[PDB]
């Protein structure tokens, strides 16, 4: 081991600029962190610019500077998709000819007809929604006439919600079964499909334990199961544990905001683990980019930057931090998917004493997996090159 402990930190939908192939996705014109910096005249992010931020693209605020702390470049993704599961994904060792759909808005028409011709039942919704807002909105409408609740996040989840004492327990199963079956088709792609139980009565409803979940687990073995299986640590922060459907976890860590997430990082940071602590900054994408909110996004920007002094403070020189993104989600760009942008990646570690350089511009985000693994010793993933040695 070089190092014994790497925090891996992904910035959801924090991209640095349109891909290459960027015409592809629709994503023509698509930047990010440069748009947000340009609506915010001028980002504020003195410790992500003193890792070298500003030394990968030069933008409004954000200037190079002369010594950075880490190591630094621009990753290039791969896999065919630009949704959270497939970046995660590729980060983590794999490549993704079929990806999923994100469904920023809700699901098409056909699908949805399909559901109810296989079930017996209409279905109210489909709008992107939290699981609260949506049973004050439509819980006494689906009681009354028997309707599916169908919802989404942000997210390429599919959710159904439905009362326990006018839909049974096994007939919602039933439901997440068949829902899970047609959406398990390339134009229709879902990574998890959720029975969402609920009880109660009218203005005052409660989810149940009885919730299942029909997820996808990733499309082979991650880096993530290597190290899991040779007794390494593999610490879940955030949706992590969703997005990989528990592969390779060997501790689950589930957080409410962005900066909940920076405090269970600080406390893996107080913990003794021989592995990976993984987390994922989620805010950007939910709150912000889906709801095109370049001012917000601005300000959590700022916000988790100002939280990056107290992860300075703990690292040991042994321990290295990663930090990257897993696609864009412009809040400029024309509506309200994700788009196809390069993510930046700074790599620091206080034993980089004379600090960083610019690294090569990573083909893949499986470059960072490979160095993960190179790092522990354990299977090095098919796709991927390492950079430990640049280090
Ligand atoms: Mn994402
Ligand atoms: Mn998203």
């Amino acid at each position: 081991n070089k190092y014994k402990r790497i925090f891996l930190v992904v910035m959801d939908s924090v991209g640095i600029g349109e891909a290459p192939d960027a015409e592809q996705f629709g994503d023509l014109g698509s930047d990010t962190i440069g748009h947000i910096a340009e609506h915010m005249n001028g980002l504020q992010m003195p410790n992500m610019v003193k890792l070298g931020l500003g030394n990968i693209r030069e933008m409004k605020g954000i200037s190079k500077v002369e010594k950075p702390l880490g190591y630094y470049t621009k990753m290039q993704e791969k896999s065919t998709g630009k949704d959270t599961m497939t970046g995660h994904w590729e980060i983590m060792g794999l490549y993704i000819d079929t990806p999923f759909q994100v469904f920023p808005e809700g699901f098409p028409k056909e699908l949805l007809d399909e559901l109810e011709e296989k079930t017996g039942r209409k279905i109210i919704g489909n709008k992107p929604a939290s699981g609260t807002e949506i049973l004050d909105e439509l819980g006494q409408e689906q009681m009354e006439t028997g309707s599916l609740i169908v919802y989404t996040s942000a997210d390429s989840v599919l959710q159904i919600a439905a009362h326990e004492e006018v839909v049974p327990l096994d007939e919602l199963y039933k439901i997440c079964k068949i829902a899970r079956e047609l959406t398990l088709d390339e134009k229709y792609m879902v990574g998890r499909v959720i029975a969402r139980p609920f009880v109660g009565e009218p203005g005052n409803f409660t989810r149940t334990p009885n919730r299942h979940d029909y997820a996808l687990k990733p499309f082979g073995r991650t880096v993530m199961n290597e190290l899991k299986d040779s007794d390494y640590d593999v610490i879940a922060i955030g949706k992590i544990s969703d997005i990989y459907d528990g592969e390779g976890v060997t501790e689950s860590l589930r957080t409410k905001s962005n900066m909940d997430g920076m405090d269970k990082l600080v406390d893996t940071l107080n913990m003794d683990f021989t592995g990976l602590s993984f987390l994922n900054l989620v805010d950007f994408d939910a709150l912000f980019g889906h709801r095109r909110d370049p001012q917000g996004y601005g300000e959590a920007l700022q916000e988790y930057d100002a939280r990056l002094p107290e992860v300075f403070a703990k690292l040991k020189e042994d321990d290295l931090l990663l930090i990257t993104a897993d696609h864009g989600n412009d809040p400029i760009h024309p509506g309200t998917d994700h788009t196809r942008e390069y993510v930046p990646l700074l790599a620091y570690s206080p034993s980089m004493k004379e600090g960083g350089q610019e690294l090569p511009l990573r083909q893949t985000f499986a470059d960072i997996g490979a160095t993960v693994a190179e790092n522990f010793g354990v299977k090095m993933p098919e796709y991927g090159t390492s950079f430990l040695n640049e280090l």
